């Protein structure tokens, strides 16, 4: 519908905050039993680290995968900034209050507080452990406590989060460099904000996506758009001969009757009080969304062609669709021009391709005539980069900009053809129809300028470096409007309301802002999707997501390819630091997490050879290997992939030492016995059935003869022989002292959104307005 | 062909048995003249392929392409001949006919 | 505009050569009878119409000959073969009979 794609647009609000909270957390210290070499429980229980939500699958494959769902998470809620003040608590103990960051650090406190810990040194340091305020430079002293990985995260974010100051100064700024500038216009504030401000900083990198090489259809539909917006603000049109009076003194000039005659087709032209209205707006979006236009004429209506050339020595024909300049020349050519210049001999016959106006300046000579047809023809657009920042805007020859020399030239050129001629009346018709441009001439000066100022001032406030290419939806534009806005109008002096203005920067604005940044989301994501080698998450996938987070896009109505092309350019665009910093962050630890936590392993060896167990202290001694020095390995994931080529089976049916890897289910056990019993060499057995495993459930056997009721074999005096151990390295100890870290931020913010508003707008009396010459736009009575 | 799993289940008496199975090379060039039924057998081993080649599947919807396709297409753009080049439709079939 | 569509499309286009090429490539394996290229009597129509669609209407898919499916394949062409070899022997030891 007609206002159904500017509900989706004007409601696109990407100027979307996220605050935080709750610190980012991963892993809690916990309890856990301790048991000194030998295997007895020495009481006092000790504080080691396990992942909240050892969420983990089974499968190198799918663990890769869920990762990558943090980096996702990670991004949503990635912290557009913090503050510290807003997540205080207090400290059950210390010089005082103390007030800490994030309620999990004053639990653990109390919790340690009360356990017969390691006493002194901890209880201590808990006290003296508090706030401290160095007002002068805004700056704040918080502890809190974490984990490494902890004060890892929620640390970079202190530095990199995103609010700078504001000043009178910089909201100055951000008004367009060429509108401030602007004479005609004026502008007036409310307020000082105060050193405390923030303002956030809507970036607007530019489409380092190129949309407009290979994919025309997503092209038009943001064009489509941005046309729509334009209309929005086009200023509607104001005072200009009442319809009836002059369509009137129209018949008048020309003088009717009842025997029938031919200027009397050039009236279906009437209607303009909605025509010029039309007309005018319709113009100018086109220029600026940049889109492309048709032609719906008559080859009886004469008038409505006169007009044409209004239009034509505006307008570098370029902006028109192909065969719509085509048409409108050779029509000129060969009605109006040599039928009633005694040129016409040959009546012209053109057989499509090459150019028509052009082949007619070559052809016949008259000054007057033959300036037009250059100045037209080789007519275009200048095409202008920088505009106070690349603004890459396509502009019109200065020269048209009310300079307008051609338009007093167009007319002179009409005030001498209408000398010579051929078949008797038809030049009556035709030459009293031109007359009408030349008194109207005064005026139609007029309305060259109108635009001139309006498409150049819209223009500035377009971010969206528009260019030069081909629509294909077509907008249509009937030579009926032309000629009605053409005659009819003068004296009024109109301009593009102050509030108006802004809105449509506003815009502009914020879609950019969203563009670059899904671009950034976008990239992001593709890049970590390949160094996991994912070679599973067919990616059909992340480039839909994207478009639709830019609405007006019907994505199921959107073929897979154009999407897929999408992601072959968005994988050659950088991160942005921000985005980058944190993958590097992920990954380098990776490692660290997975091992950790259980439910999961990583894989299993199987010795056909008795042997010992390491005497850790938080499990009693078992069957553990954080090195698989030695022995052969097979990597699971890409034998479930590959379909086992029975290296496995043999390997398996014949018995000989061997190691696994990847992702996998541990099973813990506890009477002795299962141990002597040997239960884990069965397990194996299994695969050999089923080509593909995850049925598998190796075996972990935690040995402490104070929990395991059969330590009737701890008696006598022993040492765990086991044919098959677990690789996974062991959960670290908790050093509290060094576990806290010291955080830096800043208190009391002000966050503000939009900008702007903060003037007041103001216009001088329109009578005397100004273009790039210092010239009164508007002055003929 | 990697892609192809093999393994072996059963086991074999020494007592195992079967008969070779014959298959001597054309031993008449039919290929030179008897063209009649040459096609005869062409058609014959060409159903018998039909009935293998696997049918496709995951396609774009039929609807969504051949819309786009008319957005980039321009198709009513004066020419005399229209509704000729979008009798293309039923390739959820025709892709699948075309392949086989 | 038209060509484009084949083009953009052509990052997957690739994917049908390869499918094509690996089929063909496979099935065949399994066929005893030899083939001498042989100017049919009889045609077998392709509407361009169908081709178009397989062409820029194929996605990610991926499909391959069931395991099952081609022994079937197999085993066909060879009874085939073992009749008509077998009946050849047949019939030559006939007429040779018949004219002693």
């Amino acid at each position: 519908p007609k206002e159904s794609i500017l509900k989706k647009l004007e409601d696109i609000k990407p100027e979307q905050v996220k605050k935080q909270t709750k610190l980012f957390r991963i892993f809690e210290p916990r309890q856990l039993p301790v048991y000194r070499a030998n295997g007895e429980k020495e009481l006092r229980n000790r504080w080691y680290w396990k992942l909240k939500r050892d969420t983990l699958p089974d499968g190198d494959y799918d663990v890769r995968e869920y990762f990558l769902n943090l980096y996702d998470q990670v991004l949503t809620e990635m912290p557009d900034y913090l503050l510290l003040k807003d997540m205080a608590v207090e400290n059950k103990n210390s010089r005082d209050a103390g007030k800490v960051v994030d309620s999990e650090t004053a639990a653990i406190c109390d919790a340690i507080f009360q356990d017969e810990e390691t006493e002194g040194v901890v209880r201590r340091f808990i006290a003296e452990m508090r706030q401290r305020v160095q007002a002068d430079r805004n700056v704040v002293n918080y502890p809190s406590i974490l984990h490494p990985i902890d004060h890892a995260f929620n640390e970079y974010f202190l530095q990199h989060q995103l609010v700078e100051p504001l000043n009178n100064d910089i909201i100055f700024n951000y008004i367009p460099e060429r509108i401030r500038n602007d004479v005609n216009y004026i502008l007036n504030m409310d307020r000082n904000l105060p050193s405390t401000a923030r303002y956030i900083r809507p970036n607007l990198l530019q489409d380092r996506l190129n949309l407009h090489d290979n994919f025309e259809s997503l092209w038009d539909t943001i064009t489509t758009s941005n046309y729509i917006l334009a209309r929005s603000v086009v200023p509607d049109l104001k005072e200009l001969v009442s319809t009836e009076a002059q369509i009137q003194k129209m018949s008048q000039d020309l003088q009717l009757e009842a025997l029938t005659i031919q200027s009397e087709t050039q009236f279906l032209t009437g209607i303009n009080s909605q025509a010029a209205n039309d007309c005018f707006k319709t113009l100018i979006a086109a220029m600026l969304s940049q889109r492309t236009m048709s032609l719906d004429f008559v080859t009886t209506n004469y008038m409505s062609l006169i007009s044409g050339m209004w239009l034509l020595t505006v307008v570098p024909n370029d902006m028109f669709i192909r065969e719509s300049l085509v048409a409108c020349q050779l029509a000129i050519i060969n009605t109006i021009i040599y039928p009633a210049f005694g040129m016409q001999r040959m009546h012209y016959r053109n057989g499509d391709p090459q150019t028509p106006f052009q082949i007619a300046e070559q052809q016949i000579q008259n000054f007057q005539v033959a300036n037009w047809l250059h100045f037209v023809n080789n007519n275009q657009f200048r095409q202008v980069v920088i505009d106070g920042v690349l603004n890459q805007v396509l502009n019109d020859n200065i020269r048209n900009g009310h300079v307008v020399n051609q338009l007093m030239e167009a007319l002179m050129q009409l005030s001498r053809q209408q000398f010579p001629t051929m078949p008797v009346d038809y030049k009556r018709s035709i030459q009293r129809g031109i007359l009408l441009l030349s008194n109207r001439l005064g005026q139609l000066v007029d309305l060259t300028r109108l635009l001139a100022y309006n498409y150049e001032t819209l223009m500035a406030c377009i971010t969206m470096n528009m260019q030069h290419v081909q629509t294909l939806t077509t907008e249509k534009l009937q030579l009926t409007s032309v000629t009605s806005l053409c005659m009819l109008i003068g004296n009024a002096t109109v301009i593009p309301s102050p509030q108006t203005l802004f809105h449509y920067y506003n815009v502009n604005v914020n879609f950019h802002s969203n563009y670059n940044e899904r671009i950034n989301d976008a990239v992001a994501i593709i890049t970590a999707a390949n160094r996991l080698n994912l070679y599973q998450k067919k990616m059909k996938s992340i480039v839909e997501d994207f478009l639709k987070r830019l609405q007006i896009f019907d994505i199921s109505r959107v073929p897979d390819d154009q999407m897929y092309r999408l992601r072959d350019r968005l994988r050659l665009l950088p991160v942005e630091i921000r985005r980058l910093d944190i993958f590097n962050l992920i990954l380098m630890n990776m490692e660290q997490i997975e091992r950790a936590s259980d439910k999961i392993a990583q894989g299993v060896i199987i010795a056909y050879r008795d042997m010992q167990l390491e005497r850790d202290e938080m499990y009693g001694y078992v069957n553990i290997a954080r090195n698989l020095d030695g022995f052969q390995q097979i990597n699971l994931e890409e034998l479930m992939r590959t379909g086992d080529y029975a290296q496995i089976t043999n390997m398996l049916l014949n018995n000989q030492p061997v190691a696994l890897v990847g992702a996998l289910p541990f099973i813990t056990d506890s009477s002795v016995i299962s141990l002597v019993a040997k239960l884990d060499a069965t397990v194996f057995a299994q695969i050999v059935k089923l080509r593909k495993v995850d049925t598998l459930k190796p075996i972990l056997y935690k040995i402490n003869s104070d929990s395991n009721d059969f330590y009737l074999v701890a008696n006598y005096d022993w040492v765990p022989t086991s044919t098959t151990k677990v690789y996974k390295q062991i959960p670290q100890q908790f050093d509290f002292r060094a576990s806290m870290h010291m955080l830096t931020s800043n208190l009391t913010f002000t966050v503000y959104s939009d900008l702007l508003a903060f003037v007041s707008a103001d216009t001088v009396e329109p009578i005397n307005a100004v273009a790039f010459d210092n010239m009164r736009i508007m002055n003929e009575l």
